[PDB]
Order: C-alpha cells, then structure tokens, then sequence
C-alpha cells in the first residue's frame, strides 16, 4: 500500500506515467516521453534540464510547480532483498501497487539496448505496456524512498526492472 501523498505524484506521461519527486523534479521513462512537443507542463523544453540515464529520464524545472508535495528520497535502487512497492496508475484511475523483491543491481541487455537499473521479483496480476515511468519506492524508517522507475518485465516470468540513475 501508500499513503495518497505518494498516489498524487503520479502523472500521465506520454506512452506512460511520470513522478513528481520534488516540486521541480519529474522523473519518467525515456520510451514514454513526447518527443514532438516543445513545452512540458506548460513550461517551455528550453527551460527544462533533461538528464537522462539509460531509461531514467530526470526533468528538472526552473520553478516550482507541484508545491504541494514534498522532497522525497531519490537513491540509485535499493538494498538487495528489500521489498519495494511499484505504484502503477492504469488508465481507468484504479491504483495497482505491486509487491516487488528488488535484486541485483546491473547494466542489461533489453530487445539490444544497454539499461542501467535494477531486477525485481513480483510476489504473488502483472505489469502490462504503458506502465513504463511509474516509481518503485520503499519505505525506510519514517522516510519514503523512490529508486527508479519501471522500464521492462520479461516474459515467461515475474522478473521486472527499475532503471535507475
Ligand atoms: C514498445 C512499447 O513501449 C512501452 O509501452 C513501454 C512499456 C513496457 C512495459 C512492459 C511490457 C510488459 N510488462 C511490462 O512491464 N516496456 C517495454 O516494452 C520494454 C521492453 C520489454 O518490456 C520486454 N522485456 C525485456 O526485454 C526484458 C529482458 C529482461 C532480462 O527483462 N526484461 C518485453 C517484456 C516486452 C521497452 C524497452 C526496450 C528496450 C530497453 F532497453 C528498455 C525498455
């Protein structure tokens, strides 16, 4: 589960969701982005510092523009072992968190393309096309934590992947 904080931060993005990390930090997919558009949030692509790692997609705003959320904690993947939650938006509204075993940190190999990110193991229905750039978060101590954002899943299996950086 989550608390409705974390939910809202959540956004339509492109071909999939993005995550208001901060009020000026927007994190997402780099395979969900619009790459036509010139203006994002109605603040012009010129304005906006883009780094992107792989998958990790980092939108950086010169203002403030989700004042109402606060600055999470933003770390490259989690402990091996460590339970996180993949807080996936479907289209329709409903909410769909996802119990996911984080594993091993590496650089992949996804359809011929290099991805730094991390492995995930789901835990007992799935991800589908268009969940790219939803966030995985887990929570340490009284602190929530987001550690990247979804990217793949491969088939015949449970296995997800959380780019990170
Ligand atoms: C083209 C449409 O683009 C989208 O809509 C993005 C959403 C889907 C969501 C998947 C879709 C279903 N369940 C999910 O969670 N993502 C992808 O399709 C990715 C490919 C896969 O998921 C593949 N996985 C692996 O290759 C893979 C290999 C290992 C190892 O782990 N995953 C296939 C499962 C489709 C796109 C991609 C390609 C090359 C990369 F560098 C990085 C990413």
């Amino acid at each position: 589960p989550a608390p409705p904080s974390i939910w809202s931060r959540i956004v339509n993005f492109g071909s999939g969701w993005g995550f208001w990390v901060s009020p000026s930090l927007f994190i997402t997919s780099t395979h969900v982005i619009p790459q036509g558009t010139q203006e994002f949030f109605g603040v012009p692509t010129k304005q906006i510092q883009i780094h992107k790692s792989g998958e990790f997609c980092r939108l950086r705003f010169p203002k403030p523009i989700r004042t109402d959320v606060t600055g999470m904690i933003l770390e490259e993947g989690a402990p091996e072992g460590t339970v996180a939650t993949l807080l996936i938006k479907r289209p329709t509204g409903e909410l769909m968190p996802l119990a996911a075993r984080m594993g091993t940190h590496a650089t992949m190999k996804i359809q011929g393309a290099t991805v730094g990110g991390q492995m995930g193991m789901l835990l007992t229905l799935g991800t589908t096309p268009g969940d790219c750039g939803c966030p995985y978060i887990y929570k340490r101590g009284n602190d929530y934590v987001v550690i990247g954002v979804h990217t793949a899943a491969a088939r015949g299996g449970n296995t997800v992947i959380c780019a990170t950086q």
